[PDB]
């Protein structure tokens, strides 16, 4: 009853390796997207470790690991490729949407370098929590279908039990995919590629009147816009690799992933990341680097000028989102020109009394324009700012009403702290997973208000 196609397998020959998942020992499913089962149409027995340990097959799957490369921390580093995962099929819709099952944690494969191809329950827990809140957020993500945890040692900084993930996503076509064969020499292999995302994910696009460009361009867009959004939310994503940028605008490869507590812009989360080079404020920068290395991937086959021309766009996209996103969270209906001012005296105050993001947006959705009615040690400054952008919001001639209705549907009541996650995960590994459960639960209403701890900041 699911319908599975060999579409990658029987289209891009060589870019793949068959093989099959390797299960681990006890293993067992304890979690399992339930909402999301019921719109891929899986019956709810197969949830009763199965295929979500990588233990048993489904009919149509022909499971493969893809081949890739990627620029780690802005240096070229050769040869990648799925190390630890498996694309067990993908499988078609009612919609006419394909979604992959990516296996993660499956054992090791032709590309797992010097790992051991096997996840820790901390990570997959940590990825299916980010990617599920990333989702009822509203924004472009890969999706947790699944969560089995094993007795099987798995050796990181301490012994963790071995675990896998089922990712679902609409593909895992990636810059690197596309710089794998370019560096390689085989031009032809790179348009193969481009071809075999424009037929299935671009198909209004008509068959070369300027296909390359305007694909390239829309490729740029959903970059620009992804960035805008996880500005606007206070995401850091922290490994924006090349190959962990995805080719249709997805959030891709949750590892060491921060939402923002408190506001600060060269917020670091990856404690590998010496040099700052994946600080939130720097997101915008890094993926225009990123899709620069995806234009230098095409230019055998795409004129320079129209790649730059592409590129070009970036800025504009990226503001325009931006803007837009902010101007609903700050509650302004209308757009007058004190609005950046009063946005950048926002950041700027934010900073220096280290607020918390989410707290401040959701506090600052209950503002009511004609009264003064705490968290800052320079309260005068508040107040004054606080002043002019209430001003500023009287100018909308809009209810005080609606337009906290406005932002409380912009600013979330709750994200995924790594508290709420670490305390989930604790709880986990003791074999008890009512917080997990509970935890995802809360992630798929982050803007209905709440009464206990989800929303409150960190303990200290
Ligand atoms: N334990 C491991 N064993 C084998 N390969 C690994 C391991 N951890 C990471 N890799 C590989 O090292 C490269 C960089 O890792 P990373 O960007 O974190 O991807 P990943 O989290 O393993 N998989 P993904 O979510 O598909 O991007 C990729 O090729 C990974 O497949
Ligand atoms: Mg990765
Ligand atoms: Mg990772």
């Amino acid at each position: 009853t699911l319908s599975f196609i060999t579409r990658w397998r029987d289209e891009l020959p060589a870019t793949y390796t068959t093989l099959s998942p390797t299960p681990l020992n006890n293993a067992r499913l304890i979690w399992h997207n339930a909402e999301l089962a019921n719109t891929l149409g899986i019956p709810s027995s197969l949830f009763k470790a199965g295929v979500w340990g990588g233990e048993t097959l489904l009919p149509g799957m022909s499971p493969l690991a893809q081949v890739y490369s990627g620029h780690q921390f802005g240096v070229w580093a050769g040869q990648l490729g799925d190390g630890r995962g498996i694309l067990l099929g993908e499988q078609r819709l009612a919609d006419g949407t394909t979604m992959d099952w990516h296996l993660k944690g499956a054992g090791l494969t032709p590309y797992s370098r010097m790992g051991d191809g096997r996840a820790v329950l901390r990570s997959t827990i940590r990825e299916s929590l980010a990617s599920e809140a990333m989702h009822y957020l509203g924004i472009p993500t890969t999706r947790a279908l699944s969560i089995v945890t094993s007795d099987s040692p798995v050796y990181r900084e301490t012994v963790e039990p071995g675990a896998m993930l089922m990712r679902v996503a609409p593909s895992h076509l990636r810059f690197g995919h596309f710089e794998h064969f370019y560096y390689r020499r085989e031009p032809e292999k790179v348009r193969q590629l481009a071809d075999f995302a424009i037929r299935h994910y671009w198909s209004h696009l008509a068959d070369d009147e300027d296909k390359y460009r305007l694909w390239f361009t829309d490729v740029v867009a959903r970059t620009a816009s992804l960035i805008a959004q996880w500005q606007t939310v206070g995401f850091a994503h922290g490994v924006m690799n090349t190959d962990n940028m995805s080719l249709l605008g997805l959030t891709l490869d949750y590892g060491p992933f921060g939402f923002l507590d408190d506001y600060e812009p060269g917020f670091i989360c990856n404690h590998s990341d010496h040099q700052g080079r994946y600080s939130f404020d720097n997101q915008p920068a890094v993926a225009l680097w990123n899709l620069q290395r995806l234009a230098q991937t095409l230019s055998p086959f795409v004129a320079v000028d129209a790649l730059n021309e592409a590129l070009d766009s970036y800025q504009q996209v990226l503001l325009t989102h931006y803007g837009q996103r902010m101007r609903q969270k700050l509650g302004f209906m209308t757009e007058q020109k004190e609005d950046n001012a009063l946005l950048n005296e926002l950041f700027s105050l934010m900073a220096r009394e280290r607020s918390d993001y989410t707290r401040t947006f959701r506090m600052l959705s209950l503002t009511e324009q004609h009264s003064a009615a705490d968290e800052f040690i320079d309260r005068a400054a508040f107040d004054d700012w606080f002043a002019r952008y209430r001003g500023r919001l009287q100018q909308d001639e809009v209810s005080d009403s609606e337009r906290q209705q406005l932002m409380q549907s912009v600013n979330p009541a709750l994200v995924l702290r790594n508290w709420l996650a670490q305390r989930a995960i604790e709880a986990a590994e003791k074999g008890d997973m009512t917080e997990l459960h509970r935890l995802h639960e809360a992630l798929r209403n982050p803007f209905s208000d709440r009464d206990d701890d989800y929303v409150s900041r960190p303990p200290d």
